[PDB]
């Protein structure tokens, strides 16, 4: 069977997905392209028109599903949208995409970038979940990407923010995004528990991130971001543009450059001042109360001669890293062997032995978020 309403045509017997206000998506064709075709019901006409026009009036974002064309009969609208290979649910559960080059963290960056593009248009998803996040068809070179969509393809409960249960703000989607982040990193777990118990745990705020290790650097960074996004108070949730600046997305090189930019910034500070007082507030726990005992012998031997370098100061640890990074070429051979392969192995050396160093430093240095030097690491204005 086939239905021809216009340049658009589709197959009623083939249903690709159902989201959001009685909308149903069928396989179809437009302009000799294979597309998915959404059927808009009269209740959704006003919502559709406003969003189509708003999307049409700005540039195309690679991480928002593409809009082709629309046709209208009396009883419905028909919108042709980009056809996709799979959902994020399949990507996480199936594991098939492991070798296709799209990594989990970069997938979340794309998902967040597309969500930020919608929020900049005053569009709120309100449905966001793994079923709604689609994996694109392969590129000419086989590259695939993640895309925001209102409909999923063929455990849907528990993705909704507590406050809704009407003009919601972006903060609703950030809560959903927070659950999606954990779902990808944990490979199928949800912060609020199993599918049937999620929505009740969301109202009383019972969440478990325990798939993230407390002493593992990578997991500590992710935990700090996720718990802010799924926070009960909507005002404590960061905007999508704030999320994109979190160290969760930084390359190893960018992490080491942050420590350097911080070290050069607090070099002249009063040490009674709020900056260093804030950074030293975490204190001994971050450095394990002596950071000279948590580093390997060749490094210990080299900086034992150096005066000062208080073992309980976070600033001094960052000062040592800054100095060994600067003199790296001129250091003794046995010292370069312990660090080596700069920046990657150099920064992993310290982050592996001090898993809270970057997270603690990032929260403490927010006081400089407005300053020009930290604009790569924070979002301001
Ligand atoms: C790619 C595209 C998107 C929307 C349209 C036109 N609208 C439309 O199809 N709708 C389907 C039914 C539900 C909604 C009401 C709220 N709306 C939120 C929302 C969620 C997700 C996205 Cl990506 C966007 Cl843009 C907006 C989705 C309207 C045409 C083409």
């Amino acid at each position: 069977s086939v239905v021809i309403v216009g340049k658009i045509s589709f197959c009623p017997k083939d249903v690709l997905g159902h989201g959001a206000e009685g909308t149903i998506v069928y396989r179809g064709m437009f302009d000799n392209r294979d597309v998915a075709v959404k059927r808009i019901l009269p209740e959704c006409f006003s919502f559709a028109d406003r969003e189509v026009q708003l999307l049409r009036e700005s540039d195309e974002h690679p991480n928002v599903i593409r809009y082709f064309c629309t046709e209208k009969d009396r009883q419905f609208q028909y919108i042709a949208i980009e056809l996709c290979a799979a959902t994020l649910q399949e990507y996480v559960e199936q594991k098939d995409f492991a070798h296709l080059g799209l990594e989990p963290i970069t997938l979340l960056q794309q998902t967040t970038s597309g969500l930020a593009h919608l929020h900049s248009l005053n569009i709120v998803h309100r449905d966001l979940k793994p079923h709604n996040i689609l994996i694109s068809m392969p590129n000419a070179h086989g590259k695939i990407k993640a895309m925001i969509s209102d409909f999923g393809l063929c455990g849907t409960e528990g993705w909704i923010a507590p406050e809704m249960l009407e003009n919601p703000t972006y903060t609703v989607d950030i809560f959903s995004a927070g659950c999606v982040f954990y779902y990808v990193i944990s490979e199928g777990s949800h912060p609020f528990g199993k599918s049937l118990q999620r929505q009740a745990n969301i109202l009383l705020g019972a969440c478990s991130l325990d798939c993230l290790h407390p002493e593992k650097h990578e997991d500590v960074i992710a935990r700090e971001l996720i718990e802010k996004m799924i926070a009960m108070d909507p005002q404590k949730r960061p905007s999508a543009k704030h999320v994109l600046k979190h160290p969760f997305f930084w390359s190893l090189e960018k992490q080491l450059q942050f420590f350097q930019d911080v070290s050069d910034r607090i070099e002249k500070e009063s040490l009674d001042g709020p900056i260093v007082k804030q950074l030293e507030r975490g204190g001994r726990a971050v450095v394990k109360m002596d950071w000279r005992e948590n580093i390997t012998v060749p490094l210990q031997t080299d900086l034992r001669k150096f005066r000062t370098y208080k073992g309980g100061s976070v600033r001094d640890l960052l000062r040592a890293m800054r100095n060994k990074k600067h003199h790296y070429r001129e250091l003794p051979a046995e010292v370069r062997e312990t660090l080596g392969s700069l920046p990657d192995d150099f920064v992993c050396y310290f982050t592996s032995r001090f898993p809270h160093l970057l997270a603690h430093t990032y929260r403490a240095m927010e006081l400089c978020s407005h300053e020009r030097l930290f604009q790569p690491y924070y979002f301001h204005e």
